[PDB]
């Protein structure tokens, strides 16, 4: 907050990048709060204190709303340190964006490499509105924001800044956004900071991180969440442990919005492994956020189960282009929701992988198939993969799979349902249509209406095509008909036969 303590002790909180490079995530900082903004050019004068001979922390100077993270690095050394805060270029800022910014401090030592906490002294320079759970509280904070605001107007060379800092996060706006949204939206900072928690918390146990090894371990780091002008660029973006947004995504950041936008940025941050293809793998978050929300999927929003995967994986002779490819390891861990944290750990802690494009995908079907004790080169060759001889004599070691898991897709948990019961009852009426195509549609019954999750269809012996929905079109008749519908757990019905 704004009325906090002018000498602050730092903690030896190690350095957040190398303990980052162990855990193959993305780098990432460590800054700490200081509620200090400055003009770039000011001068501000530096107090640190540390065991002589020893390392010192750092000040990181944070200019708002650059194109990039707007971060400078600011040695100190024992004693006073008269600063000039520096300057970011004209060209990388939101057009009418001050010339100013906050102060964080990096301290990236060990006890052991360090001696005794650094304590540091700022002066010089102006408290900006900030929220720092566990020590905050919300009334103070919002008339802190009612004055900054007030402050701004009147030198418009000030920083436009509120930073909520959590145990593991930063979210950085503008106090101008800010102030209307919690007013505007009846919300208070301590749950911007309490809400961006649970996110790291269930990212980090879907990820593995579960204190099993140094590899699946928690360490010191601040994940952040920042304005960036993105105008030019994507959506958003990441990197370096941070999320950027544009402007008008202010209000997802201060409502700490787990859908896909926010969610795709924090899963390119969470993996780097060049053992695999992280660009694929990394839609695992964003999809789990939608699952965990009851939210269907991208793979359902993109209509990408009916038009590309479901049709492709039924047959017997075996943006978007991304989600076709993370399909197969999305539909393994609608089966069983303890697959991606154990995928995960295989990949962080063993020497698998790597290689071609091709040979990573191999991999993938030989982890995957050690992780279930399941032999699963089917199940990816079914996908369109090229399994390899060797893959298969690999995971030939264990017995094939009894469900058809291909068939896996987002009614499983958008059902809100169980299991077929012992009176299933379920209809297939063709008609002819468009000239000569067969247009099956198919009937079940209320009690099981919300365990199915589709239709798999056979024509005189051979499987021709399997949809989630009520109907299908057999494009390609010139026969007898056989159809198994398939339930939450992708357990398959007893054939209904029609001619």
């Amino acid at each position: 907050g704004s009325h906090m303590a002018s000498v602050f002790e730092l903690q030896s909180r190690g350095n957040s990048i190398k303990e980052s490079q162990k855990r193959k995530v993305w780098n990432f900082q460590d800054w700490q709060p200081t509620g200090y903004a400055v003009k770039s050019g000011q001068v501000i004068t530096v107090y640190v204190d540390v065991e002589d001979g020893k390392p010192t922390p750092k000040l990181v100077f944070k200019q708002m709303d650059s194109q990039h993270n707007g971060d400078v690095t600011i040695s100190l050394s024992k004693g006073k340190n008269v600063i000039t805060i520096p300057e970011k270029p004209t060209n990388e800022l939101r057009p009418g964006t001050a010339k100013a910014g906050v102060l964080y401090t990096s301290n990236p030592y060990t006890s052991e490499e360090q001696g005794r906490k650094p304590k540091i002294r700022i002066e010089g320079a102006i408290n900006y509105p900030n929220y720092i759970k566990g020590i905050d509280n919300d009334e103070e904070v919002m008339n802190d924001l009612e004055e900054y605001v007030d402050l701004l107007k009147k030198d418009p060379q000030l920083p436009d800044v509120f930073d909520v800092f959590s145990d593991k996060t930063l979210v950085n706006v503008t106090a101008t956004y800010a102030l209307n949204w919690y007013k505007n939206n009846n919300k208070l900072p301590s749950e911007t900071a309490n809400k961006s928690d649970e996110v790291i918390k269930e990212t980090m146990k879907y990820w593995g991180f579960d204190e099993s090894s140094e590899v699946n371990s928690d360490f010191n780091f601040r994940y952040i969440s920042m304005l960036k002008w993105l105008d030019n660029g994507g959506f958003m973006n990441a990197g370096n442990g941070i999320t950027g947004f544009n402007k008008a995504e202010q209000g997802g950041a201060l409502g700490v919005d787990t859908g896909w936008g926010f969610m795709h940025e924090m899963g390119h941050n969470f993996d780097t492994n060049n053992r695999t293809i992280v660009e694929v793998t990394n839609n695992m978050l964003p999809l789990h956020f939608e699952r965990i929300k009851g939210v269907p999927s991208n793979i359902t929003r993109q209509n990408l189960w009916e038009r590309n995967i479901l049709p492709k994986v039924a047959l017997d002779d075996y943006d978007k282009s991304l989600l076709s490819h993370v399909a197969p390891l999305w539909q393994l861990q609608l089966y069983d929701k303890t697959f991606w944290p154990r995928f995960e750990q295989e990949f962080r802690s063993r020497d698998i992988g790597g290689g071609s494009w091709e040979n990573k995908h191999n991999a993938w079907v030989m982890a995957a198939s050690d992780v279930f004790k399941l032999d699963l080169s089917e199940h990816f060759e079914r996908h369109g993969m090229d399994v390899w001889k060797e893959t298969k004599e690999y995971t030939s070691k264990y017995p094939k799979p009894s469900n058809k898991l291909w068939y896996a897709n987002d009614k499983m948990y958008l059902n809100k349902g169980g299991v077929f019961t012992e009176n299933l009852k379920f209809e297939a009426e063709a008609k002819i249509v468009n000239g000569n195509d067969v247009s099956i549609s198919f009937d079940i019954d209320n009690e099981n209406k919300n365990n199915v999750i589709g239709y798999e269809i056979s024509r005189d012996g051979k499987t021709i095509g399997f949809t989630s929905t009520n109907n299908f079109v057999d494009h390609g008749a010139n026969h007898e008909y056989s159809i198994v519908a398939y339930d939450n757990e992708i357990n398959p019905s007893k054939p209904y036969n029609f001619k």
